[PDB]
RNA sequence: GACUGGAGUGCAGAAGAGGAGAGUGGAAUUCCACGUGUAGCGGUGAAAUGCGUAGAUAUGUGGAGGAACACCAGUGGCGAAGGCGACUCUCUGGUCUGUAACUGACGCUGAGGCGCGAAAGCGUGGGGAGCAAACAGGAUUAGAUACCCUGGUAGUCCACGCCGUAAACGAUGAGUGCUAAGUGUUAGGGGGUUUCCGCCCCUUAGUGCUGCAGCUAACGCAUUAAGCACUCCGCCUGGGGAGUACGACCGCAAGGUUGAAACUCAAAGGAAUUGACGGGGGCCCGCACAAGCGGUGGAGCAUGUGGUUUAAUUCGAAGCAACG
């Protein structure tokens, strides 16, 4: 009700972003597509920002002023879904990383056009 | 017979992903369960196939399974090479530095043999999370038995045993000595100075950069020689056929090692120079585009050209650069 966490996947393709509580229980997400696109448009900072909006603007149904902002992931939208939730009314707290580099795991697939 | 600069042992130190075994750690991919949770996710040049209301995608918690080990990490270390990177222990190999204690040429190479030997692959039995040949579907395309997407078996991993090939490459055989420099970097030693620290110089074995002589067809090599010399081995004698055929040996097999001729060609080729080109780069320009104006292509006619039909339909011009 006074504060939440924010998990934004930002892709090569797509941006998802999720508002919940910070013990883990949802209570929004939204993305581009759910926001109405259908395309390459998904993969855009505009579409990050309006899909952060849409998450946050409903994430005040119980309410918050507060966010802690985790980001995966090389998407370009990170920058313009973090200015949206600072500037939709909310006090982003402090930003954080999710980028889930394997020490030399599980290899990756093939390069493209190979 | 004698000696020690070679060679080796001893003695005092130093580094190291050198190798085998056993165990061990956490990231992190996937999967299982459970909450929260609502309609998308994924991917592309666009998509679609596909997953998803029988509830994902994500998010947290816990658990299972295997594979590889970020930072350190560096033209840095080691190794005969292949190659070796998480940690600990055990068992082991080799290298360098200093000494001049010890032996006293004990050495260099090395046909024929013996072993090792990336990855792929083969046999048996496990494991199999990811990635993934083959394959399926979707796109692409003129077609696409491909690039591209979504899935995905062999495999990849282990034990044991075979296979013994490689752009297995520094495309540069092992050994010895000699012949200018400058500079990093690694492991050591010696000395001058200084409170150690720190700076400096000399030297040993490596590893790299740039360069003198000299060599080289040149590119370039240059105390880590492709220089000057000696020993030993292997290999070449125009291209292709052909690393084929016969034969032998090895191999479960795949196939490997050894290795021709007939026939055919008049070249094949290396390095470098000048251009031209480039679905390479960079800089600059032109109505070249773009921005705009007005037009052609549509209609009718004039003209020219083509094709044709003609006794003849004179001849010439033919992408830009022929066709009022
Ligand atoms: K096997
Ligand atoms: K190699
Ligand atoms: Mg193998
Ligand atoms: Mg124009
Ligand atoms: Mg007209
Ligand atoms: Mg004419």
């Amino acid at each position: 009700i006074e504060s939440g966490i924010a998990h934004i996947r930002s892709t090569f393709n797509n941006t998802i972003v999720m508002i919940t509580d910070t013990h883990g229980n949802a209570l929004a997400w939204s993305s581009a597509g759910s926001l109405g696109f259908k395309g390459s448009r998904k993969s855009t900072p505009f579409a990050a920002q309006m899909a952060a909006e849409s998450a946050a603007k409903s994430a005040q149904e119980h309410g918050l002023k507060t966010l802690e902002v985790t980001v995966k992931g090389p998407g370009s939208g990170r920058e313009a879904a973090i200015r949206a939730l600072q500037a939709a009314g909310l006090e982003v707290t402090a930003i954080k990383d999710v980028t889930p580099v394997p020490h030399n795991g599980c290899r990756p697939p093939k390069r493209r056009r190979v």
